[PDB]
């Protein structure tokens, strides 16, 4: 469980991401796809993208970044009471998209990298620790639903 103080650090930084959800989404997805190319392969919609400049130029990539960041924003703002949010996300990612839990780790690292890049003064080590705890809690609860479904 996160403390109230940890939730605060998390949501203070997230309120900043929310000033430019599109920009953050693009940076995070590009980070993820460059750092972990296997992840790009899960997206039929992006597998034609072969360079960072192609990725940066993709309007659909930006749009999908807003999708992922909007769903995550909603989960974070539940401060751990995110059962209603995770159930559908767990079902589709396990059974339809085939996303290993390890890839949720990868996107967490990309999120942390970018937040650090864009918000140094509001994302010191304390806020980074809180963000990684929140993202781990998310992964933990998703993993439990994966294990239930046999994935």
């Amino acid at each position: 469980v996160l403390s109230e103080g940890e939730w605060q650090l998390v949501l203070h930084v997230w309120a900043k991401v929310e000033a430019d959800v599109a920009g953050h989404g693009q940076d995070i997805l590009i980070r993820l796809f460059k750092s972990h190319p296997e992840t790009l392969e899960k997206f039929d919609r992006f597998k034609h993208l072969k360079t960072e400049a192609e990725m940066k130029a993709s309007e659909d990539l930006k749009k999908q970044g807003v999708t992922v960041l909007t769903a995550l924003g909603a989960i974070l703002k539940k401060k751990g009471h995110h059962e209603a949010e995770l159930k559908p996300l767990a079902q589709s990612h396990a059974t339809k998209h085939k996303i290993p839990i390890k890839y949720l780790e990868f996107i967490s690292e990309a999120i942390i990298h970018v937040l650090h890049s864009r918000h140094p003064g509001n994302f010191g080590a304390d806020a980074q620790g809180a963000m990684n705890k929140a993202l781990e809690l998310f992964r933990k609860d998703i993993a439990a639903k994966y294990k239930e479904l046999g994935y």
